[PDB]
C-alpha cells in the first residue's frame, strides 16, 4: 500500500538532506511533491532525481510574495494541499558574547518568521484532515555552546506546534514537531551512530500518513535515544 | 521504502492479547506479515482472539505477574518461531482509589501487573530477542497527569515510561530499541483537540510504527498517542 | 524586612531524618524556628541524628513500610504537636541492577521503600495535615534518565513524581501543595555526574535542605505538582 | 554556620520590567531582603513612582531594553552606582493576542524584539558587570508549553526563552553564573489552587533562584502557577 497515495504534499528545504530524502520517500509512497528552495539549480538536480510526480518551486520563504507565488502554483497545479512539510532551517554557532542583531535576525528570520508565513499562507489551501509537520531540533531542548540563537528558535518553532494544535482542530488539521538530532553526538548516542536522511523522512512519513491519525501537537525525537537517557 | 509487508516474517509477542489495543495491534501485525503470539490469561478469549485474527498468530495463556508462566511462554515461542522480533509489553490494568482509599491489596494489583510483570516480561524475552530487535511498552497519558482516583495508575505508568529509558541504555550494545506509546482516551473518554476518543486501530498503527523499521532512529521516546490532550 | 524562623511554629515530619538530605533538612527547619519529628528504622542513629539537630526534635523509630509503625508515628505527632504542617516524604534507597540481574526481591525492596512506603506515609499523616500545607516527596534525576543498572530505582522516583501531580488534584480542595524535589548527585559514578554536571561539582546536602526549605516555606505559596531539579544543570542541558 | 537573615545583603540587583507588576513585587521583596535594586522601565513617571514606593535603596533608569545604546547606558549608571552586579532578573515581555491568520511581520516583530531580542542583548550587555557566583533569573511563561489560542508568537518566544536559560546555563558555567526560568501561569478555573497568583508569591519564587538556597540549582523551569501545568 502507498501510504500518501495521490496526497499533495508542499516540502520547503528540499535543499536540506531531510527535505529531499522526504520528498524520495513521499514520492515513492504515491504522493505528488512540491520541493521548495531558494537556490534554483539544487532544486532542479533534486527533481531530476526524484524523476516523477514532483514541481520545483524556487522561493525564499522569508518573503511574503514568494510564498504568494508559491501557493498560486500549487493551487493551479494540484488545487489543494493535504501534507506540509515546513522545513526551514539554519544553524551559525555564535556565544552570547558574540551575538550580533544581524546574527539574531537571519536566524529568527529563518527559523521562525520563515515557517510562521508558510504556514499561514498555506492555510487556504490545506484540506481538512491534512498534516503538517514542523523541523524543530534537538538543540530546542539542550544547552549546547554556542547554539544560543538556533536553539531558542527550534524551541519556538515546537511550541507553533502546541498553538497550531489547538487553533486547526476545527478543521481535523494535525500539526506535529520533528526533532532529528545528529543526521549525516555520535558517542552520547545510545545508537551509537548518526542518523540517515532516510531515517529522518520516515519518520517524517509516519506524521504525514494516516498511522499518526491520533497523533496531535508532539514532539517526535529522531535522535538515536540522545535527548531520553 | 514503502512495502506491502512491513513487518514481513517477523516474530512479535504481544501480552495483553485480551484488550482492545493488543488485539487491534496483533490484526494490523498480522496484516503487515509477522507471525505474532497473543499472550493472555483468559483462553477461551484468547482462541476467540485468535480465530477473529485467523492466520498467522498462536494464543498462549499466561498471567504475567507469575514468573513460571513466563517462562512457558518462552518456551512455546523457542519451540515454534525460534526468536522474537518484536516485543509489545502492553498488560496492564487500572482501579480507580483516591489516596485515602488505598489499600495493600490495590497497590500490589496495580504495581504487579504495571511494573513487576512488565519487568519480568521483558528481562525473560532477552535470550530470544534479536539483535536490532524493537520493544514497546504501554504507558499512558496518565504518567504525566494528576488524575483524580489514579494515584496508583498513574504512578506505575510512569515508572513503564522510565523503564523505556533505561532498557535503552543497557540493551544498546544489542542494538535493540525500547519505546513506550502512551495512550491518551482509546474508545472511552479520560480538553482534547481532535474532539474524539481514539480508536484502537490508531493506536495500533503508532506501535507499528515502533515496531517496523520507519522508527529506526528513534529510541527511549514516549509517542503520545493522545489527540493532542497531553500537548496543549 | 526579612524574617528570622520562616517555619516559625510550624511542625514538620520527616521520613529518612536520619541521615543525608533528610538530616540536613532537619537541621534547617529548626533553624528556621520548626518542630521536627524525624523518622527512622535505627535507634541509634536517630539518636545521633537528633543530637546533631541539638533542639526542637523528636526521634521516632519506626519502618515506614509498615503500616502499624506509621499508626504509632501518627498516635506520637498528633499527641505532642497536634498537626502536621510540613511533610517530607523522604524515603529512599538505591541497589543497582540490571535488567538481566533484577530479582523479586530486588524489585520489592526498591518498590516496597521508594513507592508502597511513601503513599502510605502520605495516607496516614492526612487527617493530621493542616489546610494549606506542604508535602515534598524525594525523587531523582534518575526518574528522567537512562541509567545503567538503575532499573527499579530510576523507575521507582518516576512513580514518586507522579505522585505530586495525582495528590495536588486530590488535595486541592485542602489547599495543600504537594511538589517533588529531584535531586543530582549528593556527598567515580560520582565523578561522572559530577563531569556531566554544569556546575561542576556534587551538591552539598544543605544545598537539598534548602531548596526543600523553599518548598516547605510560603516562598512557594504558588507552587504546586512541579518536579524541582536541584542538580547542578545535569539533566537541563 | 547557619542561615543569613538578610538573603541578598548588599547584593546589586538589577530588574528589567521594575515599573510595575511582578518586576516591582520583587523590587520591593529584594529590598526587603537587604539588597541594592536597579528598576529599568521604558516610562519615566511610572518609574519614579514605582522608585517611590519601593521606598530605599532604589535606582530607577529609564531604557528601551529593544535598543542597544539604551543598554550600553544602564549598564553604565550600575557600574558608576555600584560597580557589579549579583543578580539580573531579565523580566521582559508583553503579549498581544492574534491567531496565525491574522499574524502580521509587525506583530511578530514587536512580540519577539520585546520578549527574545531584548533579553538576549540585555543579559549579553550585562556579563562584564556579573560577578562571578551571580544570578540571572529569565521570565518565561506557562504559555511556552501550552497550545492556547492566539497565543502563536507569544508562547514560541516565551519558549525561546526558557531555551536560552539552558544555553546560558552551559555558557556561563565557567563564571559559576546561575541562569534559571521562572514560568509564571496567572497573576493578578483550570488552576488546581483555584485562583490567580499574587505579584509577591512570583517575586518570592525569583527570590529563591536569586538567592544562596537554590546555589544547586541551575538551568530549569520553574512553574508557579498553582499547578496548572503539572496535573
Amino acid at each position: 500500500m502507498y501510504r500518501l497515495l495521490n496526497k499533495t504534499a508542499v516540502i520547503t528545504g528540499g535543499n536540506s538532506g531531510i527535505g529531499l530524502a522526504t520528498a524520495k520517500r513521499f514520492v515513492a509512497e504515491g504522493a505528488y511533491v512540491f520541493i521548495v528552495g531558494r537556490r534554483r539549480k539544487e532544486l532542479e538536480q533534486a527533481a531530476a532525481e526524484i524523476g516523477r510526480n514532483v514541481t520545483a518551486v524556487k522561493a525564499d520563504v522569508t518573503k511574503l510574495e514568494d510564498l504568494d507565488r508559491l501557493y498560486a502554483i500549487v493551487r493551479e497545479q494540484r488545487g489543494s494541499i493535504d501534507v506540509l512539510f515546513a522545513n526551514s532551517g539554519a544553524i551559525e554557532q555564535k556565544t552570547l558574547e558574540e551575538i550580533t542583531p544581524e546574527h539574531y535576525d537571519r536566524t529568527f528570520d529563518v527559523n521562525v518568521r520563515g515557517l510562521i508565513f508558510t504556514v499561514q499562507k498555506a492555510l487556504p489551501l490545506l484540506r481538512d484532515g491534512g498534516s503538517v509537520i514542523l523541523t524543530s531540533s534537538v538543540a530546542g531542548v539542550l544547552g549546547l555552546q554556542a547554539h544560543d540563537t538556533y536553539s531558542a528558535a527550534k524551541a519556538a518553532v515546537r511550541s507553533l506546534a502546541r498553538t497550531w494544535t489547538t487553533e486547526l482542530k476545527g478543521r481535523s488539521i494535525r500539526v506535529n514537531a520533528v526533532s532529528p538530532g545528529a543526521i549525516d553526538f555520535a558517542a552520547a548516542t545510545p545508537l551509537g551512530r548518526v542518523g540517515r536522511p532516510e531515517e529522518l523522512a520516515a519518520a517524517v512519513l509516519f506524521l504525514a500518513s494516516d498511522d499518526s491519525s491520533y497523533v496531535a501537537g508532539i514532539e517526535l525525537f529522531v535522535d538515536g535515544g540522545l535527548t531520553q537517557v
